[PDB]
RNA sequence: GGCGCGGCUUCGGCCGCGCC
């Protein structure tokens, strides 16, 4: 829409040259105005009578409609035909043609890749020029990849037919797991390879003028020392292992109720177990999960209270506690309930004593606390971004703030005017200056108890430099010398891909058994399953129907040629394990089960397989028919 | 349901972000 800045010149030159390069330039400079240049002039630069066609990546949907909107809103005076297919974008259009009836084309990349595999689109040679959104994903067996398998197979095949011209977008090409400094360049080369780029674009006559409009902070490390003694943890812990004593009572087997491992109170992954756990016993049986509910709440608590208490301090740990206490006994209140909150009471005074114990301080809120006096000395005018792990985080350290004598010139507000210089928050849900990252996942300082994250973030700035030195250095070669390493490097991929092969597994013909991964009932035999277009798996006859239920799906998708309307559920007495989902796929109501739900039993044995993905499952897999 | 990419892994997986 605007004016092109000088450097957004510079980076459409290769492309417009018709060589295939790579745009390496960072985050929100406007490297998708240098692909409408480079649009507009690929598809200008053909004489009366003939016709360009553009195909645009956009790796996710908000990106696809984006460039949609920004690619139809630019070609409206030059009348060129804009359209887009998005998964959604199904399925009764004929995607072949609405290639062949227009100019520029937006895709999500698995679209492409689906109607090559079909024969639909017969070639690529439809297209003259192809343009990948952040094309460092164009690697291993991404969608992107596919596209370029297919591309370098009519290449280095010999199967010509005209190819289109290839450029790529990112913010960085990056260098895999790279240790040396030739590693790096070897992946880097690996990635030009796999685009058939030769060329690639980054500022250099114009770096000073891009340093202007770019958001690069000055990356600062402290490590911070967590607190000595802790006796906070040691009863809350006690707690949690007493109330979860107490949900073992009504759920014998509650070790496995949950996928998730070795779980450890005061974490995160303790949250997500509870979720499972949680999603696991819905609310006869919903009585019992009920009173599940009830306790793992209890340990959600719990959880939030000593993560509080490792980064702010346990009086707001303790608050926390005391505040849900005061809701539970105050819109509860029944007897698991009462037992609950007087079993918390019975520790009160404890934790009440370790509480206001001066040796209990946490000095991680010192050494913040430095930060933002130091910061805000060399530049009151200074406005603030401060990053923490959980939403109670941002209460502990927003009452910490307001509460500290040292801070008294920060009016503080979480997610202006007269008075909101800093903010808490959790996800960004660019115009601050500093930026505080407080034991999280222009300056911005890392603050962290834990040393492995300060080392993979000096890891990745290392990486960063090798990177930059890589294409410094790859940017001197003579593009002839270049495309010959190109050459051989994906004549040696396509070697390894195509010998690589398979081969067709070739099924064991044995009727094997299908039994609830939980409970070991009968849920049905091999012989009775079907394959629904390669990949999905339903069961045949109404004796199987006894064994599941059915219960609305929280979110209805339309994948593909299905139609997810239910989830579908073991009809066992409160066993009710996630088998799969329902569907209706074309005109019928069927099935669509996953392996992972199910315990595989030899019949002749009693020996039990354990299969994860169907892809590793090999048996008889009959094609289904739907006339049965 | 299935696929892809990441982070951890007791290599049994677990989790995260996406896509069809
Ligand atoms: N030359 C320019 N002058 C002013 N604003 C621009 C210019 N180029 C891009 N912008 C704006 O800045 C934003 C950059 O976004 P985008 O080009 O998609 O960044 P990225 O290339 O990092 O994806 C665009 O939304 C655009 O509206
Ligand atoms: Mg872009
Ligand atoms: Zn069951």
């Amino acid at each position: 829409p605007f004016k092109p800045r000088n450097y957004q010149l510079e980076l459409a030159l290769p492309a417009m040259k018709g060589k295939n390069t790579i745009i390496c330039a960072p985050t929100g400079c406007g490297k998708t105005f240098v692909s409408l240049l480079i649009c507009e002039h690929h598809l200008k630069k053909f004489p009366q009578g003939q016709k360009g066609k553009v195909v645009f990546f956009a790796n996710q949907i908000p990106v696809y409609e984006q460039n949609k909107s920004v690619f139809s809103k630019y070609f409206e005076r030059h009348g060129y035909r804009v359209t887009g297919i998005s998964g959604a974008t199904a399925e009764n259009v004929p995607v072949e043609q609405i290639v062949e009836n227009n100019d520029i084309i937006i895709l999500t990349p698995q679209i492409l890749v689906n109607n090559l595999k079909k024969g639909t689109i017969p070639s690529l040679s439809i297209f003259t020029l192809m343009i990948f959104d952040e094309c460092h994903n164009t690697s291993k067996q991404h969608p992107y990849n596919m596209i370029m398998f297919n591309y370098l197979d009519q290449k280095l095949g010999g199967s010509s037919g005209p190819l289109p011209q290839v450029i790529g977008l990112t913010a960085s090409v990056g260098v895999g797991d790279a240790k040396n400094t030739d590693e790096a360049l070897d992946y880097i080369c690996k990635l030009c390879a796999s685009l058939d780029a030769s060329v690639i674009a980054t500022v250099k006559h114009n770096l000073e003028e891009l340093e202007q409009v770019v958001y690069k902070p000055q990356k600062f490390f402290r490590k911070v020392e967590s607190r000595i003694s802790d006796k906070f943890k040691y009863i809350i812990a006690q707690l949690m292992r007493d109330t979860e004593s107490l949900a073992k009572r009504i759920c014998k087997d509650l070790e496995n109720l949950s996928q998730i491992q070795n779980r450890e109170f005061g974490t995160q992954k303790y949250e997500q177990w509870i979720v499972t756990v949680q999603k696991a016993c819905m609310v006869e049986e919903s009585r019992i999960c009920k009173a599940l509910f009830l306790y793992t709440s209890h340990l959600r608590k719990y959880n939030d209270a000593l993560i509080i208490s490792e980064h702010a301090r346990m009086k707001d740990a303790l608050d926390y506690l005391k505040d849900f206490f005061s809701n539970v006994r105050a819109a509860g209140f029944d007897e698991i309930e009462q037992d609950l909150t007087q079993r918390f009471e019975e520790k009160l005074q404890e934790l009440e004593s370790v509480s206001r114990d001066p040796s209990n301080e946490n000095p991680k809120l010192e050494d913040l606390c430095f930060i933002l006096q130091e910061e805000y000395h060399l530049n009151p005018e200074t406005i603030t971004i401060l990053f923490v792990k959980t939403r109670a985080l941002v209460d502990a350290l927003k009452n910490w703030i307001e509460g500290n004598p040292k801070l008294s010139f920060l009016k503080p507000g979480i997610l202006g005017d007269h008075n909101i210089l800093i903010a808490t928050s959790v996800a960004d849900e660019a115009q601050c200056n500093l930026v505080i990252l407080y034991e999280y996942v222009s300056k911005c300082f890392l603050l962290t108890s834990n040393a492995g994250v300060i080392e993979k973030e000096q890891i990745n700035m290392y990486k960063e430099k090798m990177m930059n030195d890589s294409i410094l250095r790859l940017q001197t070669w003579d593009e002839a010398v270049f495309r010959e390493k190109i050459l051989h490097i994906q004549t040696h991929e396509k070697f390894i891909r195509d010998s690589q092969e398979k081969p067709k597994p070739v099924p064991d013909k044995e009727n094997k058994k299908l039994l609830c991964r939980k409970c070991k009932a009968l849920a049905c035999y091999t012989a009775d399953v079907r394959v629904i277009e390669d990949c999905h798996y339903t069961v045949l006859g109404d004796a199987f129907k006894e064994c599941f239920v059915s219960r609305p799906h929280p979110k209805p998708k339309q994948f593909s040629s299905f139609e997810k309307r239910a989830k579908i559920f073991c009809a066992r007495q409160n066993c009710s394990h996630d088998w799969g989902i329902h569907v209706k796929y074309k005109t019928f109501e069927i099935p669509v089960i996953k392996i992972e739900s199910f315990v595989v039993e030899d019949i002749a044995t009693g020996v039990q397989t354990l299969y994860s993905k169907w892809k590793d499952f090999h048996f008889e897999k009959i094609p289904f028919d739907p006339a049965e």
